[PDB]
């Protein structure tokens, strides 16, 4: 933290922040969600970090050098640790990539090492190569060497995500599932675990072996998993919540922007909220059953009416203001909502639906004020604009991302936020074989196209095939956009350092201080 000139600390420093669920896990390599990376991001730390406005900063790496963008050399601080005052060295980064890149450890963000490029990666992940075999190596104990098969002009801004931070490799071997629980777990960020309750609270203590510890301020920091938004903001204004999770009501937002508008923070975020469309199953593997979903859906009613926080209405699965997108708006989205309702109505009467023999499926959502409301009001414009009916179910979040994997599904709500800011952080979840893939969508079209993005070595021509990506992600109807997110949360007037200027929300709670009050 960089306390200004001035301010006053409070002598306790120790903050609560609402995490919106239980964690599906503590160990970087099984995780892929916002709750986890916000606690992954206090506990273990990669070869780089996002400073407190988001940019790619030195993390365990002080510098780095690469040579035609293919290899790239990450030079160690001599001073970083672990918890247990063992140094964190260059063969902790060989042996966790290993570790990601292994099919035995089955890494729901495995293919990450696709996205950068890392050499021999797909033989890993198809089993025709052992993990041994990934273009990492330790040239010293702190000096880490990456080989890429091709050109990737922005791998270093991938390196602040949770699926390449490091893990210990004894605690690991020595404990395996178990190692993550308080007794047994090691860490390299700021903070240590002290207590990890179940649907009850995760507590983090200052890490006093961190290389960087002499600037931390918050000695300890309590994430909870509540997912009511609302019981949030009961639960900030009653004292006992510093920082909301940022999901807000639709019950009390307006009201808390004209109480304590100071409080609600609203800043960009580079995050889509879409109906996730499972596209191996009947008859979601129709491309007019698709389409006349995304249709349908008034997004409108949904953005400005029901919810009106300050979103946008949806067109596309990369947000249009990622860096580097330079999107084509599709003539479907300047249409009148009538002209897009007869459009869809026309295509399910085409693929067989009628008043008799209606279209009946399942409306997945993981438990939520906010969520739960919206899909109520898109069940309803569905209903009416297109005579579907929707059966709306409820599953607690890890629960709700298993299944999405498992492809037990029809439809289900979802938000995808960027892992680095450039298009591909998105549109690679959409290849045919990532590992992201919960849609099951699967184009060698698509695929081309994006394989086609770093085989030229021009920006203008990167965005061209981006921009095309996303219409033929549009033309199948994939899925279903309905908004691009705004980060909205409430941060009491005594929380110092966040600035609400990083897009991806890369919150670390070694940059936050409590003012005295």
């Amino acid at each position: 933290a960089d306390v200004p000139a001035g301010v006053q600390l409070a002598d306790k420093q120790t903050l609560v922040r609402n995490n919106g669920s239980e964690v599906q896990s503590l160990d970087p390599h099984k995780i892929e969600g916002v709750p986890e990376s916000n606690v992954s991001r206090d506990l273990f730390e990669g070869l780089l970090i996002s400073d407190v406005e988001g940019h790619p900063s030195p993390g365990v790496a002080e510098k780095w050098e690469n040579k035609d963008f293919k290899v790239w050399t990450f030079h160690l601080r001599e001073n970083a640790k672990w918890s247990d005052g063992t140094p964190v060295t260059a063969h902790d980064f060989v042996y966790s990539w290993q570790r990601l890149a292994d099919p035995n450890t089955a890494s729901p963000y495995a293919s990450y090492l696709q996205y950068g490029h890392i050499a021999n990666i797909d033989d890993i992940i198809a089993g025709k190569k052992p993990a041994t075999d990934l273009g990492v190596k330790a040239l010293d104990d702190h000096t880490f060497e990456v080989t890429l098969s091709e050109p990737v002009p922005y791998f270093y801004k991938l390196l602040v995500h949770p699926s390449v931070s490091p893990v210990p490799k004894s605690a690991v071997e020595k404990f395996g599932d178990k190692w993550t629980q308080p007794a047994n777990i090691v860490t390299n960020g700021a903070y240590k675990l002290k207590n990890w309750v179940v649907n009850e609270r995760i507590v983090l203590e200052r890490n006093p072996q961190y290389w960087d510890n002499a600037k931390t301020v918050i000695n300890q920091v309590t994430y909870l998993p509540i997912s009511s938004e609302v019981t949030d903001v009961n639960r900030y204004r009653s004292g006992e919540i510093d920082m909301t999770y940022n999901n807000m009501p639709i019950e009390l937002f307006q009201k808390l922007k004209k109480e304590i508008p100071n409080e609600v923070r609203v800043d960009p975020y580079l995050c889509t909220y879409y109906y996730e469309i499972n596209n191996q199953k009947a008859p979601f593997n129709d491309v007019r059953v698709r389409t006349a979903l995304k249709l349908a859906l008034d997004r409108d009613i949904i953005v400005n009416k029901v919810k009106n926080q300050g979103d946008l209405p949806a067109y596309s699965y990369t947000p249009p203001y990622t860096d580097g997108a330079k999107l084509v708006e599709p003539e479907w989205f300047k249409w009148s909502q009538q002209k897009r309702n007869e459009e869809a109505k026309k295509l399910l009467a085409e693929a067989g639906f009628t008043a008799d023999k209606p279209l009946t499926f399942d409306l997945l959502y993981n438990t939520s004020d906010l969520h739960k409301k919206l899909a109520i009001a898109v069940a309803s414009i569905w209903k009416k604009n297109l005579g579907v009916n929707v059966n709306l179910e409820n599953q607690e979040w890890k629960t709700f991302l298993d299944t999405r994997h498992q492809g037990t599904f029809d439809v289900a709500r979802a938000g995808w936020c960027a892992d680095y800011n450039e298009p591909t952080s998105f549109l690679n979840t959409m290849l045919s074989d990532s590992s992201n893939n919960t849609a099951h969508y699967k184009s060698p079209a698509f695929d081309k196209l994006i394989a086609d993005t770093l085989k030229v070595a021009d920006d203008t021509q990167r965005s061209e095939l981006y921009a095309k990506a996303e219409q033929q992600l549009d033309k199948d109807s994939a899925i279903v956009p309905v908004y691009y997110y705004v980060n909205a949360r409430l941060v009491k007037p005594w929380v110092g350092g966040y600035t609400g200027k990083d897009p991806l929300d890369n919150i670390y709670v070694k940059n936050l201080y409590i003012i005295k009050h």
